[PDB]
RNA sequence: GGCCAGGUAGCUCAGUCGGUAUGAGCGUCCGCCUGAAAAGCGGAAGGUCGGCGGUUCGAUCCCGCCCCUGGCC
């Protein structure tokens, strides 16, 4: 099982660091295909 | 008024009685391509699955109410 307490925290704060430089609501829009869409690293780990 | 059957992507519609709708056709975007296009080929974006709540670690799928189409009245 690859979900250890390290592992979402590992792809949140990814998550949350992009979405901290997002500037503009395009590229905003294109992080958040990246980080909460059904392709993201969270999607694989809910998908398990 | 009854037990049902339906509301799902921009358009027209499939599909699942809990952890991915690997959704289809067409519509939208990028590349190869063309003077520029389209087709073709190869990549992608986009749905909070009818609304408000209930159960649940987690609900398009299970409970209750309501909204709107139909079938029978």
């Amino acid at each position: 099982a690859m979900l250890s307490p390290e592992a979402l925290t590992t792809a949140v704060d990814a998550a949350q660091q992009a979405i901290a430089l997002a500037d503009t609501l395009d590229v905003l829009a294109r992080v958040k295909t990246e980080h909460l869409g059904d392709r993201s690293p969270l999607a694989l780990a809910r998908q398990a």
